[PDB]
């Protein structure tokens, strides 16, 4: 596959991690993701340097991940800290590869490329996920399609182009009938404007803005929800979906939490998950013939994000 | 893959189609087969020209199939007839391929190859399925084997279906049509078939004929008659046995029975609608599906089949099919 | 795939075979295994010479395997003995390949390569399996890993490694010990201070026989209370294999309760937690091969490394011939 490795991707949501490691594949790389007894998240290559057993099937022993096959022990940095055989010796060849991980904005970000180039300044800005003004709920979903098809889906219903960031803004005075959603509709009564924005950040992290407000008031003074919609490639033809909603209205609604923690309700439904997986199963045919997609007006935002990913995939491929 | 695309194939039975589209793959081509408001059947490539969503998961909107992804609308010809986006424009690139589809003899025929060569006069004659002189029942079956294995099985020496237990032989070969004939005067095993025997009582003649038409469409003739009565004035059933490749290693089987006996017998309809009784026994599906899993081994070693006496008709259908494979492989 | 075809491998346990044929694949070769009316075991290529049907889905007709498609009949040599078609003629083109098979030591051995080199004298010695002095129990397992990984797993006086011709032995005596020399099942023999042994023998390609022993003080190794475990692997595909496991013990011969706990034989030929490691190692093969990733060997690996490289040398010899 052709992946963009020198970039931050979400590998998990913080609640998924524990002292029991989680095995998850990121850009065709099996990682063992666990949280150390002092709370710091580690990401080790899920292939023991000895005879390749899966570290993610082990447990922590004195805060060290102990391989379930023969008991080599590893720290968050990948250094072998205990060898229970023979002279107990730990040459450098017993170290497992370690990945940069930064926990920020209720997200576990990982750098799968050159670990020396990992720069926390490049992590996309998702502060609303930790903002006490917002109520943030969400979850995880696995999808059997290449990540770019869900990037299209999400970049879909003014387009500003920046460096490693793209914005697709739509302001809707009144709409086709009423430009009010059921959750927004109960807020006020006087005539309203609505917004439907989404921001794309380098590789495949996205944040939308769904808003309704009386008359023509500050966009930020509206009743709104910011959607976390982040994709991380799993294999060339599969990916992980991290979705979440940060709402500023009816914050302490235990009922609203239920519908928004649903897979079909916050991200793509059953017919919407079926569309991307179904498109993916049609890839071999469209490629075998000369079948290229037919663009419409509503595709400008998606096409520009697609071209940014294409540039990045070619630029890294040029390196190797 | 290796298919003979310039030929007519059955893609569905009429009763499978309605205004809710059916997704079916024919010779590695995903089709959406649906019936328009006036009942006329359309056959579109199941890949929307926009972002490749499956049209078969859509519905009709004012009689037009609307893609469930972004709402483009198509007519029976694949023409884009509504664009709900932007200036609404409908350039030619928003057309989806349409395949020649002809509903005839209670079968839904499709031409999966070069549409310029699709000639409805070439569709094999399965008239007995609409002949009010006959009672016609049948159904559908899917099998995990290359279709030629089920064509071999059906062209096999005096081999009938389970519900059909019991001059001599003759194989006539023509252009894209083969007939393998058997007349059994009086017999030695049995001349009355279990389902037939309730016709008359005195000693009889028996027939077991089968017709093959270009690429995998077959119609057999299982017959019983007293003494020496006209072959066509006999008690008989015309069996519809049509195979359509799905993938290189799987296929669709459309089986049917056109009988002139027990026309108003619903008990008889039940068994003849049975896929193991009429088309393929469970032990035969296991053999053919098992042979398919052996294809990689026999090809990797040099293993060619050793033919017997009971194989004359099938080997000829096999060689006719192969020539057609060559005609297409040469063109491109 | 790269297999060692000029070698004996177990294809089954005798109780798996009967007059009902068994389909099993050995080194990418589909076999039909059945036992003839006189008890003699035959091994035919599971591909009928007519139209490639599974012979293994057939039945015996007068001791001859009858193909379930069209009824051809085969004897133990693969010879077609009945053709129910036409003039009944049976040209040689209707014979199916037959494989050398030798039933020995309650094992079904097969030579999947060149039949001209098949020498029953090269079958490894597993006599304890038929020794009336021993009580033998075991079974079968299929595992989704290349067989070398379960040879690695199993190859893992103090610890001494003996190397012979097509034979490697890894011996361990634990004199008295410091952790424990008493095993849970063994402890109910003697009680005053004890020695323990854990040896394992590997014979060419992938047949292994271990020795688990416990005995008081310093008594003869052959006079200990012990079990000789059968651990034989046979490749199925590039990435799957058959596991034949067994226990031949000299203690509690007539104990049917004892038969039960050793038939929970996850303990010697680890097959539940141990199936999980090798299948997981196998699923990582594409990554470790795609990068230049080689295993880092330790002190506990001398036996495994020598057996692995002998398996490797034999693979090259055959790839070299062709
Ligand atoms: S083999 Fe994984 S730690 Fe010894
Ligand atoms: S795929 Fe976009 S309109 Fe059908
Ligand atoms: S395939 Fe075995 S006899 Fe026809």
């Amino acid at each position: 596959a052709t992946f963009v490795r020198n970039a931050w991707y979400v590998a998990a949501l913080p609640e998924e991690l524990s002292e029991k490691p989680l095995g998850r594949t990121i850009l065709d790389t099996p990682l063992a993701l666990y949280r150390q007894p002092d709370g710091v998240v580690a990401a080790l290559l899920d292939i023991c340097p000895h005879r390749f057993a899966p570290l993610s099937d082990g447990i922590l022993v004195n805060g060290h991940l102990q391989c379930p096959y023969h008991g080599l022990e590893f720290d968050g940095g990948g250094q072998c800290v205990h060898n229970p055989h023979g002279n107990g010796a730990r040459p450098a060849s017993l170290n497992v590869r370690s990945f940069p991980v930064v926990e920020r904005d209720a997200l576990i970000w990982i750098w799968p490329g050159d670990p020396a180039l990992a720069d926390p300044g490049a992590i996309p800005d998702f502060g609303c996920r930790v903002d006490p003004a917002y109520r943030t709920v969400g979850g995880y979903g696995h999808v059997d399609c290449n990540y770019k098809l869900l990037v299209d889906n999400l970049m879909d219903l003014e387009v500003i182009v920046g460096d490693g960031e793209i914005q697709a803004l739509m302001k809707i005075p009144g709409g086709t009938p009423s430009v009010l959603m059921a959750k927004f509709l109960r807020g006020a009564n006087t005539p309203v404007d609505a917004w439907n924005d989404i921001r794309w950040n380098k590789v495949s992290a996205m944040l939308n803005f769904i808003a309704v407000a009386p008359e023509g008031t500050p966009k930020e003074q509206s009743i709104h929800s910011r959607g976390t919609h982040i994709l991380t490639p799993e294999t060339e033809a599969s990916c992980h979906y991290f979705f979440g909603s940060s709402r500023n209205f009816g914050i302490d609604d235990p009922e609203m939490d239920g519908v928004l923690r649903s897979w079909q309700a916050q991200a793509l439904v059953k017919e919407d998950k079926v569309v991307v997986e179904a498109i993916e199963r049609r890839r071999a045919y469209v490629e075998a013939n000369g079948i290229r997609p037919a663009m419409l007006s509503c595709d400008e935002a998606a096409v520009r994000v697609s071209r940014e990913i294409e540039k990045l995939e070619q630029l890294e491929a040029a390196r190797l």
